[PDB]
């Protein structure tokens, strides 16, 4: 059986091809002690680093889909194979994922590590948005995947990708967390350390939602208090947040909140459709597929429906497809792809890698 | 029973001899993917290529009645026999059509393919304008056939053709479509790709008409807006066109609009009549038969009537015969001819082709 | 004296008729602050917007030769007359330029602004490729003008234009800049904002060249490092690019690199010649005139020479005329035309415009 | 004339707009007797509390730029207006200051007290780092202000602020004083009470300096005794300190000395520049403006110059601007701003406050 | 086997590593005759000085954890090795203890005496609060150790110490004894000499307790006499004390009783927890470990539980761990540490001390 590992900027999703859900889902963090030991491990990975985060400095080795710390990324892969899956890497072909429009050296160095450090028999690097379309059981649609580091649009029609219409935005979940940390100081709550950033991320996942009409929601939160909710910190302190609940996800539709010049995810989706041939736009309008953890905000599908309907012609039928399991769509699609009998010819074996060099990994890639 | 296949520059009309209408009518196009497949057929033909045209490059293998791409033309014949008619070619004699004054190698290579690739028992290549006269139930008349690639005049008197009065013009429907694409840029509408050319062709067939008086119509369209009509694009966008509706078909009467030096179809018809013997001109004036898709514009028979009346003597009775089914006149006439008991001696059998070479196909031909 | 203003998609070229070079050459941009002022002008134009681009959102009011933002285009004309030329518009007749096959409303609204906002005494809108032939001192030749927004071919023979052989391609310098931004992400360089697009444009103008043989050049850049060059960013960072230097201009000859279906500039030039009368093709083959900033790549004349020689008959003499000042050929030709005594009758005066309406501006136009 | 009051965490700087220096500079402390009176005022403020600190418990009402004790903060404002300036608050508009990223209720409650307790005619709360740029006579630069409670970086370019690049660190002078108290116990000196903390603060301001190379300085202080200096306590005891002189200010560059996870002021300045647009970084590198009392250590400008030069590209010109009067830069800039004729429209009058509520005070604020 | 010597300000605890209790526990006093001998030893140490205290002046060589009289401290170490343990110092490695935040010269001079006067083979100076956590069998908790001279809080999480949250208070048992001597004069009991201070210390250890509610206890002692207890002096006189029983230990929670400005041990514990990372506070709240003789008052754990519960959030579980043997926790923990096989590498041998100087003793120290 094959291994399917979706190495996100925020979460590692790993498991075996053929399963319906990832077996191991843990944060993609490496923690190191920042104080002084007197009574000890040198570094902690994943959920272990999360439970000891009070005395650790937490580091993400992947920033915006790009692996920045290769020594820490190797610890995460080692932790995934031996501690989470309890499997031998040299026995299973490994399907990895990557964001589109990544640097070419990122995929080449990832292939060298899988072949020379873990000695996998074969491997393959897929494009994440293509796997998301496999998970939804579709051959046509424009995928909006938004994770912790990358937001990208990839239109696909009848199984053919349109690489020249691919959009990529370096605004995702981690940028929303940093923005929530900033606007929480308006109420006197100060989250500074990397461990406290994990607390704000948990606040974001529990209380934040997307307002259908932002300016109408801002007036409601300013008049009454029915939108305010409480949250208990790990030390028992209770904080209360009001309009911060929908101001944080609003950055997805107004990236100028964090000083970015780019357009929101609704305009980016519409611009990607308008770059496609006029004869496929009707099918793309009816098959907007959302995937990734950042699409899990309550009300984001209704907001995307409203914003794209206002941009598209009135006779087009806009349909946002947001299944409940879309947070793992990339992994689920990779599990379906790695189980296809037609796919078994696309594995890049160790023998082919020794005779073709690193350039063999850049095929069917964009 | 015999097969009747009218392979036009734009449409394939195929069916069985004895029927009243073609069984299979589909565009004579071959489409190939122009992007990149990630999730597939290599090429699509006819209506299948039309429905997937958003991700295809569309190619017409026939240009101006002349087969240019023989590999693609073979795919269209294969698609016609096995996908559209669901018939075995080696069981039916096949009546094919051709425009007059075509290159001799076009008919010879078409005969070699029918005998050696499809192994038809017998075949025959008829002249299209002669079949149009069969469809109208006439033995005398001058036929003006205008399709997608060729416009030609053929006078026939009491069953005798006058080959030396045959006119041929390489201005037809596809040239009007390209001209409509050009003058639509005046309103800011940009159709460039081969898939968008199919959209303009649909605009032409829905909204374009022939003005009875062109300069009087240009003044009306410049003064008011009663001639403007809207059209909804496949993606929901609505375009509005005014004088482009009658400027496009006006090219048939003023070929200088597209830079051609030739005379319009009315002058070409009159010149063909004036090259005929003076004793048959009265019968030709009263039997102007129009056929083909490009004669389907509203008001073209009234315009032809007016233009030829102004050229002919005042005592001649000009009569334009334009039946409602004239878009399939060539096929209907070929269905009548292939069902005649007198015609059964004109079949070129496979045995006669092996003993006489390709030169046997050039009999009763011009 | 007359004003000659070449309003390109990328650069404004303005000056006085009779001069040898434009007096004012500045980018056709309008910048507006995108942050928040605390210590201010509302908008900046041209070189002023270029020097402050770090805190501005830069907007081009002309896209593909078509004016899209008329309020911003009016700011550019105002900046041209009063800040760059320091002249009174109501004292000089103004010769403007336009790309062929533009929407008719573009030229009409441009005439209304010049007569009612700036109150010019007279004006005239010339066709750019015709002016390029004036600059080269020729009466016969096929002009390939490629600027920031439009690439077009216009054949002219003995002073007569052939409008039905005019080609227009919406692929020019700005599309090459966007493609260079895309393929620079392969090396981990991320240019996203409109200000960073100006940096990539500067990279393109300094380092990009046209390879004589593309596939042979790709093998050289993949084997060694002699083609790699460094470039210092405004903040002191040094980037290094290799095959991106010739992959970006290769899009001119292979528009499928950016997903366009059209043919390259060499095939478009050859197709335009083949649409012309056979008796003028020999003179067009020997007078290929290149103009515009996008024809300034090193090696593009040698590549065009090689590609057209491979398409034309072996006995034809292909000659590419590429003078060193061809980046301003449209302006230089407009300066020659506006100084001709024969041209002084073609000025459209304010009095003629009030009595003939906007339709007077569509004369000698295509 | 207007009042300019810079209420710092450590010092109150108050005076009149138009002057060159604050008229009243006193510690922002409230002292209350902690023993028992037998022979009396209930509380002492400022320099009076400083001279009687032996029998007082000293309290700072402002912690890390945030007013914590509003009853004590009201005593300080009352002491400022009536005892230090000898002025009537209801006759002068008052310009107050605040650190960026403060809680919103801090500025709202400060406005309510100025309007309802002191009945000022108008008021305005400025951002401190913006005023520091006014004092230096610049429109572009990144300000590093470090006082007693807050250290913050604010980049400004051509008069436009970049709020999304603003850094704030809760490490300043009071944290260095507490760290000096801790490391003085290594030599057997025990400072515990709030009155003795004022003695350590005086030691810090007299003897502490920033080492150019910390590890090289630690080796010199460990080998000889040329770095040791003596200090006479208020009771005549003489203490001698060696490497504590530069270990205390080193916390600014290594916040891990006091257990903070954040980066030093040099890395924070460089990170703030790298978050800004690439086109403004060159101007920010050349205009590093330092302000506040914590930037008054000898050798801190040379150390900042060295640390940022090691982080920035080698071709950038790093220039630290540290004027001798930078300890009062916020007040001096507020004195310049309150004297501008353009600023007289930004006063928030008492009438506007009664009709717009407390929300009017959050304009041009971050 | 190793020697474990806990040299407190009040008691010497000495024994061998591996044992469960100290073998020698005696007061850390040196007594010298203060009258005139007529019928004799020059000085007495420990229990011998205690039994002859009537004719001696008693001196403590350690004040507030700091060795003040080095000649007398050497007599105590000599008495410990040769009279109490009857052991040869040059045969056993010696584990010594020290309070945190002590002067550096205290530990250096103690190391020089152990190596040059007693010629121990190896030695090590541990931090007392860390040893207290070893004794309780915990890896996480905040230790409140209160002896005769020093009270300090040290939080430890999962074996990692947080030195920047360490509190130290120079208020312990000897200050409570001096306060009891003062308030006993209210009943006419006069204890003045150093020998009578030992009697008051015995009164404190027998009769003093911590009141759960101080003001409610003061009302009970003022209304009735059920809280009064008698104590027989060495000469047969019987004294009776009432509210002095709980007023003396109340100084631990209200240090202002003896004129100290610091906060009580409950506020100091809570402040130390609040300086720690928010993610470890829940574990520190549940693991408050008390050690030392001054934590042996009846009712001090219930009072600490009540005071910290009133400061902490209501959802936190406050748990005070006070084992019955906590008066020797530092020694018991040092006996466990010196018996660990992992610790045998941390011994500072005499050879390492001769080659590294006194600076080797400051490792893993704060
Ligand atoms: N219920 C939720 N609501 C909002 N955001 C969520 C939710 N669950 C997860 N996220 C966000 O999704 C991001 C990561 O999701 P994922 O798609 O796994 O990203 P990646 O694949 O890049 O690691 C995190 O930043 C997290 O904050
Ligand atoms: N209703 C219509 N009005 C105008 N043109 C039409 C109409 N229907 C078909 N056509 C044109 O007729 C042309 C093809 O007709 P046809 O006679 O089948 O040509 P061919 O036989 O050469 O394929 C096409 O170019 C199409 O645009
Ligand atoms: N040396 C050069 N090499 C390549 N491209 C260039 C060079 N100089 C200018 N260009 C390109 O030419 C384009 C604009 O030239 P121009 O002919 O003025 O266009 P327009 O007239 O449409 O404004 C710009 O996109 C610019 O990038
Ligand atoms: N010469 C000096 N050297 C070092 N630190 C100084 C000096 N003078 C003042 N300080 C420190 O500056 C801090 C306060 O300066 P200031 O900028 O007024 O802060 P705030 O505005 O927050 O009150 C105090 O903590 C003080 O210790
Ligand atoms: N039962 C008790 N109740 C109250 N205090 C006690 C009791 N037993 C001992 N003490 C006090 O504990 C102090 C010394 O204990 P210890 O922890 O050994 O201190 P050190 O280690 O500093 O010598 C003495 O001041 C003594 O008065
Ligand atoms: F890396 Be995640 F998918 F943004
Ligand atoms: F080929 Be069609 F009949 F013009
Ligand atoms: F507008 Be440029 F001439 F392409
Ligand atoms: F409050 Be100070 F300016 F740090
Ligand atoms: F010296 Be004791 F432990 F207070
Ligand atoms: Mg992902
Ligand atoms: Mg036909
Ligand atoms: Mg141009
Ligand atoms: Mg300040
Ligand atoms: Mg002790």
């Amino acid at each position: 059986t094959a291994l399917v590992c979706d190495n996100g900027s925020g979460l590692v999703k790993a498991g075996f091809a053929g399963d319906d859900a990832p077996r191991a889902v843990f944060p993609s963090i490496v923690g190191r002690p920042r104080h002084q030991g007197v009574m000890q491990k040198d570094s902690y990975v994943g959920d272990e680093a999360q439970s000891k985060r009070g005395i650790l400095t937490l580091k993400y080795p992947i920033e915006h889909g790009i692996i920045t710390n290769w020594d820490d990324m190797e610890k995460i892969w080692h932790h995934t194979f031996y501690n989470e899956l309890r499997v031998a890497p040299e026995e299973h072909p490994t399907l990895l994922t990557e964001a589109p429009l990544n640097p070419k050296a990122n995929r080449e160095k990832m292939t060298q590590i899988m072949f020379e450090t873990f000695n996998v028999p074969a491997m393959y690097v897929a494009i994440q948005a293509v796997l998301s379309l496999y998970a939804s059981g579709r051959t046509t649609g424009i995928v909006l995947d938004s994770g912790d580091g990358v937001t990208h649009n990839v239109p696909i029609y009848e199984g053919y990708a349109l690489p020249h219409a691919i959009m990529r935005l370096d605004l995702a979940g981690r940028d929303l967390t940093d923005y929530l940390m900033k606007i929480l100081t308006e109420r006197g709550y100060s989250f500074v350390t990397t461990a406290e950033r994990e607390i704000v991320r948990d606040i974001k996942e529990k209380l934040c939602y997307v307002a259908l009409d932002f300016e109408n929601e801002m007036a409601t939160a300013a008049s009454s208090s029915s939108l305010e909710k409480s949250y208990e910190l790990p030390d028992g302190q209770v904080i209360t947040i009001g309009n911060e609940r929908f101001r944080c996800p609003e950055t997805l539709f107004q990236p100028s909140f964090i000083g970015m010049e780019s357009a929101g995810i609704h305009e980016t989706t519409y611009n990607s459709i308008m770059k496609c041939d006029i004869d496929i736009r009707k099918d793309l309008y009816a098959n907007n597929v959302m995937s990734g953890g950042t699409t899990m905000y309550p009300g984001i599908a209704d907001r995307m429906q409203k914003e794209i309907t206002a941009l598209a012609p009135s006779t087009m039928k806009i349909k946002i497809i947001a299944p409940p399991e879309r947070k793992y769509s990339v992994w689920i699609g990779g599990s379906i792809l790695a189980s296809l009998s037609t796919f078994q010819q696309m594995w890049i074996t160790k023998q082919e890698y020794d005779e073709a060099g690193p350039s063999i990994v850049h095929r069917k890639c964009f």
